[PDB]
């Protein structure tokens, strides 16, 4: 436990000579964040160490060149009593200012971003708007989920179906 900072290191310059071979290798690159995702989930979910990591690999990786990531570790600054970081990592993501723009309603592009947005904002107490953002968010979701099914994209119809049925278990748990 006493070497796991020293551990933490090693991991850091692992992951410059991954950097590098991500450079030089464009074949390597999903096999490359893959190899990353999975790592970070083998290290500890301490906020630090993830920010270095993160940082790390924010060199050749922007942040919505791979959104799980960094979804995960809002999610954990979240869970860490640091709500205005996650809000940051979220607004990030999002790309525009939900708080800015309260009139104007939630981006319906990236929609885990969204929900990831909305159920923070649930953590931050605004829970009137947060619903009234579940209950536009759903019915946008239902209406574009209608217009966009094909035969071609069904991976992504079974994720939206997932992600809506966590929109309706939140719906139901807030009511
Ligand atoms: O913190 P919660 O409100 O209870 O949400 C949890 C949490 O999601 P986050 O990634 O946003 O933290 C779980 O993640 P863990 O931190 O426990 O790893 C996730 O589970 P997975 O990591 O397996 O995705 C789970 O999702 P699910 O209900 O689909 O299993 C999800 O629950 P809600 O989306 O319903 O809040």
């Amino acid at each position: 436990s006493r070497a796991y900072g020293a551990m933490v290191s090693c991991h850091m310059l692992s992951e410059l000579e991954e950097v590098i071979q991500y450079k030089l290798v464009p074949e390597r690159r999903e096999i490359i964040r893959q190899i990353w995702w999975e790592r970070l989930q083998g290290c500890q979910r301490i906020v630090e160490d993830w920010q270095k990591i993160l940082m790390v690999r924010s060199l050749v990786v922007s942040p919505h060149e791979d959104m799980r990531t960094w979804l995960k570790y809002a999610s954990l600054c979240g869970k860490s009593g640091r709500l205005a970081l996650a809000h940051k990592t979220l607004v990030l993501l999002l790309g525009v200012d939900p708080s800015r723009q309260l009139d104007h309603p939630l981006p319906t592009v990236h929609p885990q971003v969204t929900y990831a947005y909305m159920k923070n904002m649930w953590k931050s107490a605004r829970k009137i708007d947060a619903f009234q953002h579940m209950q536009h968010f759903v019915q946008t979701m239902q209406q574009q989920a209608q217009h966009a099914i094909a035969t071609e994209d069904q991976q992504h119809k079974q994720e939206l179906h997932k992600l809506m049925a966590r929109c309706f278990l939140k719906l139901g748990e807030w009511q």
